[PDB]
């Protein structure tokens, strides 16, 4: 079973979106980058910010598309193709409306589930990449989904999400060393302390 060699975080560019729920993927990858001292640099050729370095003995690339969320494929697709990274070696972290704050799951395959970042990626690389679904809660109605994902969470929900992100961070060793079923068991078992 492939080692994960590319980790992508989905979100929108700019300081006005940096703290919004829809950037949960960016939080995870930025925190991962600084945990391992990997420097994320502007990478205009692939419409994103990217880095590469050693994580737990493996050479891993990190990518944050700077395309805006709904056009994320315009970075993820050419980047993974240029470096010849198969979908099976990709993990994509993203906010998940269908899970509460403090809930976090690793998933392999399936469709976009309505996520407008994943919607731009599945068509071009197929579905067989891994996803870190970071729960952000559902506001209660379709009409307010957009204001919820594009909004900043209150303190209490933010702590839950941060706790869940911290836990996944501690399991990245299993992911990069090819231990996906173990990582899946261990990430998916998390419950707030």
């Amino acid at each position: 079973m492939s080692n994960i060699s590319l980790i992508v975080g989905l979100g929108n560019p700019g300081s006005e979106y940096a703290q919004t729920r829809h950037n949960a993927g960016f939080w995870f990858v930025e925190q991962l980058a600084d945990k391992y001292g990997i420097t994320l640099k502007n990478d205009p050729k692939f419409h994103g910010i990217s880095g590469r370095g050693n994580i737990e003995g493996h050479d891993v690339r990190l990518l944050l598309p700077m395309t805006y969320m709904n056009r994320s494929g315009q970075s993820v697709v050419p980047f993974s193709k240029f470096y010849q990274i198969a979908p099976e070696a990709i993990l994509i972290a993203h906010d998940e409306l269908d899970m509460n704050p403090g809930v976090i799951r690793l998933k392999t395959g399936g469709g976009h589930g309505g996520h407008n970042g994943l919607r731009d990626i599945v068509p071009h690389i197929g579905p067989n990449f891994h996803r870190l679904r970071i729960g952000i809660g559902h506001p209660g109605s379709k009409e307010r989904v957009s204001g919820h994902v594009l909004g900043k969470a209150p303190s209490n929900e933010q702590s839950l999400m941060d706790g869940a992100i911290d836990h996944a961070l501690s399991k990245v060793k299993l992911l990069v060393q090819g231990q996906v079923p173990q990582a899946m068991n261990q990430i998916n078992a998390y419950k707030p302390a």
